[PDB]
This record gives structure tokens, sequence and C-alpha cells, in this order.
């Protein structure tokens, strides 16, 4: 290979030919830096960015760094729910003029989760997938809401033409010791949501998730079976 590309304070790496993870740190007191990864993906001219980084700043520097090594307007970007770690970065996102989507509930929580809300709202369907209307422009990303979980309002991507599909908060990695924040967690349907997440995207064989490196199917089966625990 050549290594993870290092750019300011993130790093990016790349998952298929047309697919980079992109990560950004925080420090937490107590617990030192602590990843969030996002994704970034190239179609049809345009770029589609998937999740905010930790800040504003951190955020105009994932811009920066597809202007340097992509060169394709971000045609839109989804994130993924409202915290920190997937909104924080929306003022950047809107200063450089990009179309940003959230569930629906994700914007009606943004403000309460201190968050700006995304300037879109998607809408989903009664099987979880999303109302394709308010979804314009989306090309490969599938995406589906899988239930309460993570959060009420969690949403997940799946990257057609290849084999990824993102869980963000809901899906931890297959040797988790536990299913991490729970303070606006659904601990009653939590389970039922991430087995949803893996029926819906059946083929994916690369999972990528917010806090480690991407995992395998078994990452779902481990998280709903820790969720089994809370209910
Ligand atoms: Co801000
Ligand atoms: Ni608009
Ligand atoms: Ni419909
Ligand atoms: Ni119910
Ligand atoms: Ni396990
Ligand atoms: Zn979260």
């Amino acid at each position: 290979g050549p290594g993870d590309q290092r750019f300011g304070d993130l790093v990016f790496r790349q998952l298929a030919p047309n697919v980079w993870q992109h990560t950004s740190y925080l420090d937490m007191p107590g617990f030192g830096a602590v990843a969030s990864n996002g994704l970034i993906v190239r179609d049809g001219g345009r770029v589609l960015v998937v999740d905010t980084a930790w800040t504003d700043d951190q955020t105009a520097q994932i811009l920066n760094w597809i202007k340097q090594e992509i060169n394709l307007p971000v045609a839109l970007a989804v994130v993924t729910h409202a915290h920190q770690d997937k909104m924080g970065g929306m003022d950047a996102l809107h200063a450089a003029g990009i179309a940003t989507y959230a569930n629906a509930l994700s914007n009606q929580l943004a403000p309460q989760e201190g968050m700006v809300a995304a300037q879109h709202s998607l809408t989903f369907a009664a099987n979880g997938w999303v109302e394709p209307a308010t979804a314009p422009n989306f090309g490969p990303l599938k995406v589906f809401y899988p239930g309460p979980g993570h959060t009420s309002d969690n949403i997940t991507v799946g990257i057609d033409g290849t084999d990824i599909a993102f869980g963000g908060c809901l899906i931890k990695d297959s040797k988790a010791k536990s299913l991490g924040n729970l303070g606006d967690a659904d601990t009653e349907h939590y389970a039922a949501s991430a087995r949803a997440f893996g029926a819906a995207f059946p083929k994916a064989s690369m999972i990528v998730m917010s806090h480690s490196a991407p995992d395998s199917r078994a990452a779902i089966t481990h998280t709903a079976r820790m969720a089994d625990k809370l209910r």
C-alpha cells in the first residue's frame, strides 16, 4: 500500500477506489484522544460526505483534504444522528455551501443536543428505507433507519457498488466491552434495531463504525448480543 494519509489533524484511510474513511479526534478527560469516523464517497463528478468531524475546524479540514486529493464539488452531506461526533461540524458544511441532510428526528433533536440542524430532513418509509423524494442526488448512498438504538434518531448508510455498510454509533466492533454511551439510548429496541441494520444490508462484508477500525459482520452479531442484555 501507501499508509493512511495524515492531513492537518485528521487521518484518511482509503477503503475502496472511490470510498475513504475520515477520522478526527477529540480529547476526553480521563481516557485520551477519542477517534470518530465518517465517510467520503466519490460518485459521478461529485463527492458525498457521511458525518461531520467533532468540530467545525476539523470539518473544514475534511473539505480541504477533498479539494486537494479529489477536486470535485461536495454535492451533499448526510449526518447519522444529532451528537457532537456526527454533527459537531455542521456550521463548516453550511459556510462552504454544502447541502446537508439528516433524519427529520435528528433535526428536531439537534437544539436539545446542542447541535446545529441540517438544512433538509430525511423521512423514512414504514419498512425503514429513506423516502427517495426526501433524498435527492444521494446516488449510491442507500439510507436506512433501523429503529431506535444508540439514539432515537440513529440512521445507517450502505454504499451501492461496494461491500461497505456504515452503522455509525449504533454498531460497536466484534470485541467491544459495552455499548458505550447510553445516555440517549432506547434499551428496549436497541437489539432489534442492530439486527435490522444487518438485515437491511445483508451482503455488506465490511462494516464501518464510528469509533474503531472497520470490522466484519461479526460486529453486528456481537452488538445485538450485547443489546439483548439490556432489555
Ligand atoms: Co458550530
Ligand atoms: Ni435546500
Ligand atoms: Ni413512501
Ligand atoms: Ni416498540
Ligand atoms: Ni462476540
Ligand atoms: Zn452518539
